[PDB]
């Protein structure tokens, strides 16, 4: 039947049409596969979710018709995330052997033989799914390539399998909620990196698992967890990304649905992220979409972490509140692993009173409807039904992976590090017009602090992320900021939900208000747009991530671009600054380390560091990873504070600065000195998330202690209601330089963390 | 050992630390009493909770030694919500017997003897307690009354107790429009003569005479009030469920609340309001530990659930700062916690969903060792046996309902049948009315502007409706999910607000007192107004007053009431209240007009019709004292007439809002409610919170409204509707169009909620049918 469009012949689909051929090309469903699980907090641990490995369970297929139970996993300790092939011969899940090796991605026939091992990794897999990209037939494609100034020729074939696409977590590292993992969204090939050779003519670059003839590459670089990937209608992943940046979403953050290229070039939300939408802080996973009213439907928990809950549903095309549905919805029971098939019917687990078994689905009643099948021994969850798979198109990929870009003139591979000599991977970014925005004045950080038009926008800060790695563990303690604003997501490292972070560089904005720049490549990172004294009147609070040799183009900031609006037709100074030059790749500058002011400490220019390393017309610059700079309160402020402030301010006049580095005990746990637990105390009637008395995490302009520093009304949002004492005022704006001051600013707007050095250093801090 | 306080010896406890005594006075535990429901959906319904009937299950016994079970409910086709007597030898509970007769409370022996039936009520019960109120030492105890007059003897009576529990009447809907509006009611055992033994008159209420009991209904929320328990003081903790019109974005909130057993002082403890954790969950079955004198209740994702986690606030500080998660780590469901003296506490637990009876552990955050699990049953609500001190018992000033006692010689009285006042009824004041913790802000509950002392001429005072459908064909729900009310909405109004009326007006005095006698036992709360007569702050909540009871706050949501010790103020109002000795109250009632001058600015109050045994008990006039006659402003009736005549002539579909049309009702989405007029007045704005209004309209806020500032010509507020208001081209003055009368009919109408159908069941204006 056609759905999105009209097909040849009354009553059929064209070929282009994606619903409408998986439709026509369904068949009778008599088998279906399922995963059983056993009943406890360790065998069914969906409070620990994305991280789930339900240890002990088992995948089984069962038929609808002889009632006749076989399971499939007999050799496996632990197993489940079953997804079909095309085919329906076929299928790959993820789960731990007995023999050992960890929780990893397999494949296995339909029958039961025929067993695989996709990945060898160190840390944990999850739900593959088959992308199948070069290969829609079945059968042998031809590999050719360039001569490196020859001509175009064949060079062997290979079996047309296709990709993987999983979710994975590596091992030893914390999330932003410091749990011990982080998960991301890995391409996998097949062929051991030839079906990436037959497409682009180089194998995948990643890592190389040679004695599984497979290969990964890493296509989503988000500090939190990215999990359950899915296919979109139009072909690209369809996932469910975890928003915990700094104190965003009121120091919660939010589990939101988006989708993104299969090699991770294009990542735009969907639904779930933005202020006004519905669900507030609930989990959003096991998203899938459906076949006739093109529906996606998702489990939605009432806990961020939990993977059981309600379903509801939000349209496909248009992704919005007036969409929005809850399906089930009520009573009374929970909901999990829907699956809607082709014909328009739908199997969900479901659990009346307290135990999951496999249902269809009623959307007359919008409830379960009658039983397929339930052990009581077991949960029955994650059905997986036995059809043909329409295959999704599949999009060019400009990228081979690991350092590794492919040209748009000729379309060859290059290794940017290996060969070309620069020190890391770079792409490009630019904005049209960074004063445009849906948001409007307000106090917290995503917000403006103030009206900002063209001209008015200097430069921007660009920041990256680092993951929180902690190998020692009596260095490191969680909850030692809980008194101040960081509560239960601070740490030894900051007082603030802030997590550690550097500055990647400054690039100057066009008083047209566009901007472009080149930066490094697979490493999160997001903006911040600055005024003439170089403060962040807007916060971007997300993880950006560049592929090798990728452009990204934004309209404006967070305008609807990539969200719910068209792109803005802008003519922009910028897009003659990106590639002018027959010799480059981009010809855009690099990311500046500093910034030069005047006498005042007004914005002047951007100033080269000294990271400066012909494929590229610009000086290049901070792409060297261990030469990034960030700013430490202990080894930068702290100093500060010790040689121009504490002499002047001590118990009797607060704030308290003096002290030194000595540690300072509160309730029990030593973590950070006097001055910082001072300046980062909690004001009455003042949200947290927002800021304290003195400083404002991510945003110096609404900071007390900068408009003091500056002796100004920097924002249009008063910190206090009284800011400025009527008698005994002392102006504060000579006692520190440009230097010294701007050091400040820079380190609120970065989150105003204590230990910005990952991993245990030198520097006083916790210990026990 | 000393809990509160410290004892006579080092050890021990003194007789008015009630923690402390529990401690001793406890006892050794060998047996329990728990519920056992069928697991169903019908079997364990506790998604629709508080309203809860687990049909087809029993309450059992259960000894911890010799692992026998026993069912003691066998004579019942539906029993649970166990509470056991002080002694406990005896327990009361909620059940339905196999000979009909509904959901009721009854009470026997912990052997299975001794079976009395407590409610014949029409209508829902459960969740009975026992409150000792007269009765602390067992025997029986004296009735003392007076006739120039002594005090003389009557008699006695059994000292046992009263029973507050929780119950709804049939064909009613709260504000959600689920079919059961919850409250408390305390129950007389004796048949009123522990009421006549305390006050000195039997108890007025609703008398059941075959089963010799009485009860008396203390709490009139429209929304359900439940799981009543006891404070260490001696009052009365529960749930509550704050769903008024468009309050809490619209959703409302359940907070954890106390209030005295007959009702004359609610108060709230935790979740009410802004800044403080749980958002919308629902909080239920709160009881208190007796060692760390914690609130511990169950905290449920969905607000309409009975099963969740375990939160604790601290009773004696019930802050952010004293709250804590005790569960959530292990992914499995809470539900019933109890206590006991020992610091131990029993709790009902699904891990993987088969629900059972464990030991908490409170090192471990989550449930310990097992007590009872049958696979067949959902094991729940466990309440141990043991000797339980017995609370303080608090001196009430009602006997119930129309039933004042007075101040002077403590002798009860009958306010309608004797007095001859058409209605029981009560005072209220305030010291400051400009005084609050609130901010400046669109919201209804916040200030419109920044109001000082004189700002506040007067204060509007609304009764709520509640919402009683009978005829399926003449009443629809989500009529007007295209417009602000979503789907809160109905055929009656197109916003979240149910119907309501206009209890009356009260000046304010210059320093921000008020003052004012009015209704009693009927639902209502208050808006602060300006002198154009507009509400700068609504309250939304449900309060209720006693008869011949009166209540003072501090100021406007200032925390008196909340977190804040009572500010010392000398307030004007404070003479105005009772300076006769011949008198009850000498405080004005409820005026039912306003009086403006020629600019439209507040020039006073106006009496209206409803003037009137009566006898001599009161200095001012009787007003607004009957139901029949209380006003409300209807669209139909009063603002589409003004519409069609003043209006609509230059409003069609070319010039918006289109007012035209008349009363013919507009399909919207296959459903015909409202006319063209109130679709067109009542649409949302894109990038503004429908909570707070849509393009014209603004509902409980008619300072905010667009319309109002257009038809003032003005800017009345600091929150303005949208960026471009007044245009500056082809603009045309509105203010002249309409009279006071009609202007500020609107401005009512708005503040009242912006209804449709503001008249209780079907009614002959124009409305949904089928
Ligand atoms: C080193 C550059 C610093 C920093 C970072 C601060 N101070 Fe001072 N300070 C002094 C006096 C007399 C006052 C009170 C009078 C007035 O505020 O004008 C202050 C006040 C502050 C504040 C404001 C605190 C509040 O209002 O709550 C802040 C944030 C602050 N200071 C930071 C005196 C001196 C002084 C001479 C004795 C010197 C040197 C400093 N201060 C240095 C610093
Ligand atoms: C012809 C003399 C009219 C009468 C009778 C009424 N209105 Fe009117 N209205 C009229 C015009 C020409 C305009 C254009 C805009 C302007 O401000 O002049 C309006 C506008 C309104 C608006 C504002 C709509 C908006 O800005 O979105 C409102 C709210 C409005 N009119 C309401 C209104 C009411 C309540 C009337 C009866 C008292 C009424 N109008 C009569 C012309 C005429
Ligand atoms: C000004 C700062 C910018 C600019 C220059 C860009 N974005 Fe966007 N961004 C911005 C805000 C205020 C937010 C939301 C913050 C919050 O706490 O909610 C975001 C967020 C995103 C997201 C997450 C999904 C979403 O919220 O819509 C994505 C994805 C994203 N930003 C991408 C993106 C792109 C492609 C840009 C072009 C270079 C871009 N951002 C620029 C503000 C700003
Ligand atoms: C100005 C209007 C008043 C006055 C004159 C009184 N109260 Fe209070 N009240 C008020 C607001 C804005 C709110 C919150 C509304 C919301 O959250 O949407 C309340 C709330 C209550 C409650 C509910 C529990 C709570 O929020 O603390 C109770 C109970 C209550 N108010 C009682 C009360 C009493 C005893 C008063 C003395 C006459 C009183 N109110 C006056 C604002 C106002
Ligand atoms: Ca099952
Ligand atoms: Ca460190
Ligand atoms: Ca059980
Ligand atoms: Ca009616
Ligand atoms: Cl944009
Ligand atoms: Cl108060
Ligand atoms: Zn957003
Ligand atoms: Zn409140």
């Amino acid at each position: 039947e056609p759905v999105m469009t009209g097909g040849p012949v009354q009553g059929k689909a064209l070929w282009t049409d994606y619903s409408g051929m998986s439709k026509e090309v369904q068949g009778p469903v008599s088998q279906i596969l399922f995963t059983q699980s056993p009943r406890t907090a360790k065998g069914d641990p969906y409070q620990n979710y994305p991280h789930y490995i339900p240890e002990g369970s088992r995948i089984v297929l069962f038929d609808l018709n002889t009632k006749e139970l076989k399971v499939l996993t007999n050799d496996f300790a632990t197993a489940f995330d079953p997804c079909t092939y095309w085919d329906g011969k076929k299928f790959a899940f993820a789960g731990v052997h007995k023999k050992g090796g960890g929780c990893q991605i397999w494949e296995m026939n339909i029958d039961g033989s025929g067993l695989r091992q996709m990945t060898d990794l160190k840390g944990t897999c999850r739900s593959p799914i088959y992308y199948a990209a070069g290969s829609i037939e079945e059968g042998e494609g031809r590999i050719i390539w360039r001569d490196r100034e020859g001509d175009w020729k064949e060079h062997g074939m290979v079996e047309k399998t296709g990709m993987i696409i999983f979710s994975g977590s590596p091992e030893g590292v914390m999330d932003e909620f410091h749990n011990p993992y982080a998960y991301n969204l890995y391409r996998l090939d097949t062929q051991g990196g030839k079906i990436i050779q037959r497409i682009t003519g180089h194998v995948l670059s990643g890592i190389e698992f040679p004695h599984l003839n497979t290969t990964i590459d890493q296509i989503t670089y988000n500090l939190s967890s990215n999990f359950d990937p899915w296919l979109t209608p139009d072909g690209n992943i369809l996932f469910s990304s975890v928003q915990a940046n700094g104190s965003r979403a009121g120091g919660e953050g939010r589990v939101m649905i988006c989708v993104d290229n299969w090699d991770g070039a294009y990542p735009r939300p969907i639904y779930g992220n933005c202020d006004g939408e519905i669900g507030g802080t609930s989990g959003r996973s096991q998203a899938k979409i459906t076949f006739g009213d093109r529906k996606i439907v998702y489990v939605e928990s009432p806990y961020m972490n939990w993977g059981v809950g309600q379903l509801a549903a939000v349209s496909w095309d248009a992704p919005f509140n007036k969409t929005y549905e809850k399906l089930t919805g009520k009573d009374g029971g929970l909901y999990r692993s829907p699956y809607p098939l082709p014909d328009d019917r739908m199997l969900v687990s479901y659990a009346e009173r307290g135990d999951f078994g496999i249902y269809w689905f009623n959307f007359s009643k919008c409830a379960a409807g009658d039983k397929v099948y339930d052990d009581p021994n077991w949960n029955d969850h994650q059905p997986a039904p036995v059809y043909v798979k329409y295959k999704p198109r599949w999009i060019n990929t400009f990228t081979a992976g690991k350092n590794f870009g492919v040209t748009v003139v000729t379309y060859q591979p290059f290794d940017q590090v290996k060969v070309e000599g620069y020190p890391h991977s770079w792409g490009t970014w630019i904005c049209f017009d960074t004063t445009l925005s849906d948001q409007p004045v307000g106090p917290y950080p995503h917000q403006k602090a103030k009206n900002v038009s063209h001209g008015d926008i200097k430069a921007v800060r660009i920041i990256q992320g680092y993951q929180c790695v902690e190998p020692d563990s009596t260095r490191f303690r969680v909850g030692a900021g809980a008194h101040l604003l960081g509560g239960e997501r601070s740490s030894s490292n900051s007082g603030t939900a802030f997590q550690q972070r550097g500055i990647i560089g400054y690039q100057y904005v066009e008083s047209d208000g566009s901007t472009v720049t080149s930066q490094l490549s697979d490493v999160p990172y997001y903006m911040q747009i600055l005024d003439d004294k170089g403060m962040s009147v807007q916060t971007a609070l997300t993880w950006a991530y560049l592929r090798p040799y990728h452009g990204r183009i934004c309209s404006g900031c967070h305008y609807g671009s990539y969200r719910g609006r068209a792109f803005k037709n802008i003519h922009a100074k910028a897009l003659y600054n990106w590639w002018y030059d027959d010799r480059s790749h981009y010809d855009s500058p690099f990311a500046f380390r500093y910034l030069k002011f005047d006498n005042d400490g007004n914005y002047k220019g951007v100033k080269h560091g000294e990271d400066v390393v012909g494929t590229t017309s610009q000086p290049v610059e901070g792409l060297t990873l261990d030469k990034q700079r960030t700013v430490d309160f202990r080894r930068d402020i702290q100093p500060i504070l010790d040689a121009k402030c504490a002499m002047c301010h001590d118990s009797n006049n607060p704030p308290n600065l003096g002290g030194g580095l000595e540690l300072v005990s509160v309730d029990g746990i030593a973590a950070y000195s006097r001055a910082y637990n001072s300046l980062l105390e909690p004001q009455r009637g003042k949200d947290p998330n927002i800021g304290g008395k003195y400083v404002n995490p991510s945003a110096a302009i609404n900071s007390l202690l900068v408009w003091r520093l500056y002796e100004a009304e920097l924002s249009a949002n008063a910190p206090r209601e009284k800011i400025f004492p009527i008698e005994g005022r002392l102006l504060h704006n000579k006692f520190l330089t440009q230097d010294e001051r701007y050091a400040i600013v820079e380190w609120i707007d970065l989150g105003a963390q204590w230990d910005n050095i990952p991993g245990p250093d030198f520097y006083p801090g916790y210990l026990v």
